[PDB]
């Protein structure tokens, strides 16, 4: 009774879950033919922790980006809420990183060009993250990093609602979107050096670390790096770099000469014409309607079948259904 | 990392299959014996339930039960080095096809019966037997898994006696719930179900049930004798393993008895150890017997399957 509505949509694939609450279940959408990827709750054994699973639909619900992991359907049964997401088979950054030894900086910034382009995208929505981590961002099968796990999030601007400690920002230990700028630092180390700027045994001496903000630089790091570093490494949340800033950083630029394109190229009021005419010819109505219909956002089949035909549409393949 | 350079002395990392707040499911290779593990990465979220499962993993040993390798404790994980299964869950498998045959639903029930009685045995009750709880290894063997829940649940397995309060449990309530797995194995969903939680609840109390055209009159029998509201009244696992329809193809009963030992130690092993470590040999054996689950009980029992699959008994 719990698959009944989820299996007329989807043909259910492997366990890349087998997780706690959330098992990813690998599945194919049937009239697409593409792959995605199921998220799948318990609604009564989840604990007092379902307020997360509810936050994170509701961040995802608004948020549409090409660095950020696609929601495409919610589905809700009795003990089980289903999430639909885009397809990630590339691993998570964090494997990337302890499978090499340290990257290079021009292999950093390929990668860190697009962790900027989605958090500052996520910044502009009114968003925080407050968990940005490398186990948090994943590969897709062209390469390309996504976003996950807005259980934690913010509007910092909104109606009153921490982490990975190493990641944690000195204001954030001892109670914005400058959090997320100092856990991008922290990013940027490791990926550069192969290991945290702040690391101990105890929890209560890596917080003492983080508070007095004392780190090494080695001696492999470029000045420019190194400047880049101490601007995103403050411990006063007030002097630490702005993404305004960050965007078009001189480390950030070069070899590129442009500046980190962070604006969404997957819109919300602009609707495609091959997949609405697509659409129009399998529900079988006109077009007026149909559009005024996809514009409601509801994360169920049509929306799923919408944005699924527009991901079709970006790999080359045609755009056709069953 | 610090919180990694303990557990990467010993292992190489793969696949990161399995995320979920605390618990995430890691593939990684043991670099001495070459053998293939499954690695549990807790975020250091109920944590007297990671405590009561190694505590039952650690004193519980068995052909169908999920092995445990070795415990490391850092900063902020607790990691457990785990049995490789790559072959799903039974869960996965019963939802692929439609339903199973009953020949085909006795191969499983037999290994999930062998577990249990086991259980039992050491003065255990697991309380959260279902299809996603039971594992597939490379060999399409079972294996039973999180006893973090365990004494010494999911609603549509539970007993009636559980749900309004005991007075007492705990092995009977097992018994239900390996017989809503049987009917769930032959019919392709549950005996009890329905779209509220509270419906259900009035379902499993009144105990009545629908019998498909298609149940044998043998399935039938053993269904109502284990589907039992009354706790006393269910079937004991004494009369369980040497049932009718546990017996119909097999010449003999449910081998329950555990073929993975404590006590007794492999010799070709134990020798193979020895000249790992340059130890003699009389320490070497009572090293072994203390069962630390650290390195040495990881490479022991690794070594013992390594033995088992025809490879030699050799270190790299
Ligand atoms: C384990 O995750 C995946 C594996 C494969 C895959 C593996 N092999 N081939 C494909 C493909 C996709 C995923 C995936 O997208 N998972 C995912 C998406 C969002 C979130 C999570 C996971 C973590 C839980 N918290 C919410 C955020
Ligand atoms: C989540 O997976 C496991 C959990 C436990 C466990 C949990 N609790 N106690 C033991 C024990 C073993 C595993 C496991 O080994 N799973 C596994 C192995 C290989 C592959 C996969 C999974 C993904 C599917 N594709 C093939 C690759």
């Amino acid at each position: 009774k719990d698959y009944d509505e989820l299996l007329k949509y989807y043909e259910l694939h492997e366990t890349i879950g087998t997780g706690g609450f959330a098992k990813v279940k690998l599945a194919c959408h049937i009239l697409t033919g593409e792959m995605v990827a199921i998220k799948i709750m318990d609604k009564n054994t989840l604990g007092s922790d379902l307020p997360r699973i509810k936050t994170e639909i509701e961040a995802l619900k608004n948020l549409r980006h090409q660095h950020i992991c696609q929601l495409y359907h919610v589905l809700e049964t009795a003990n089980k809420i289903f999430m639909v997401l885009e397809y990630c088979p590339g691993g998570e950054l964090f494997d990337y990183i302890i499978s090499q030894d340290r990257l290079s900086e021009e292999e950093t910034r390929v990668v860190f060009r697009q962790i900027v382009s989605a958090v500052a995208y996520v910044h502009s929505q009114g968003y925080a993250h407050r968990d940005l981590k490398p186990e948090n961002l994943l590969f897709d099968e062209y390469h390309k990093l996504k976003l996950i796990d807005f259980g934690l999030c913010a509007k910092p601007k909104g109606n009153k609602d921490c982490g990975a400690l190493a990641y944690a920002a000195p204001e954030l230990i001892q109670g914005g979107s400058e959090a997320d700028v100092w856990s991008m630092g922290i990013l940027l180390y490791v990926l550069m050096c192969g290991f945290l700027p702040f690391d101990d045994d105890t929890a209560a001496a890596l917080v003492a670390k983080i508070m007095r903000g004392k780190y090494d630089v080695p001696k492999w790091l470029s000045p420019s790096s190194i400047l880049l570093l101490q601007q995103m490494l403050q411990v006063d949340p007030k002097k630490r770099i702005s993404m305004k800033n960050l965007l078009n950083h001189p480390w950030i630029m070069q070899d590129y000469n442009y500046p980190v394109e962070w604006q969404s190229k997957n819109p919300f009021i602009h609707l495609d014409d091959d997949c609405v005419t697509e659409l129009s010819v399998h529900h079988r109505n006109n077009r007026q309607t149909m559009e005024d219909l996809i514009s409601l956002w509801q994360y169920d089949h049509l929306t799923a079948t919408y944005l699924l035909l527009l991901a079709k549409k970006a790999r080359g393949k045609p755009v056709r259904l069953r």
